[PDB]
């Protein structure tokens, strides 16, 4: 049996609170409990990497600090839909939605 692990989400992005955290949602959250990370990276597709500062913190978990160089960076606001695939460790490889244009 080899399957390291490949979980697939999307998240639909309200720029108000994207503007400074990346909220994961609770049920999805619950599903995997792991000790505080100090930085997660942001993989995309077209080669760009953004280093975040992710937390969790108690029962819940924000990517704070450094996803706002992602938002800003790559621009994306309340109507862009992020696909995050995940591995099995701290690596998060997402794509990008638009909506018509970036």
């Amino acid at each position: 049996m080899a399957d390291t692990g490949e979980v697939q989400f999307m998240k639909p992005f309200i720029s108000e609170k994207s503007s400074k955290s990346l909220e994961i949602p609770l049920g999805f959250n619950e599903y995997f409990p792991a000790p505080f990370p100090i930085t997660v990276d942001l993989l995309d597709y077209s080669g760009r990497s953004w280093t975040v500062r992710m937390k969790k913190r108690g029962e819940k978990v924000f990517l704070t600090v450094g996803w706002e160089n992602f938002v800003k960076d790559n621009n994306l606001e309340d109507g862009k839909y992020l696909q995050f695939i995940y591995d099995r460790d701290r690596t998060f490889y997402v794509i990008i939605y638009g909506h018509n244009m970036c």
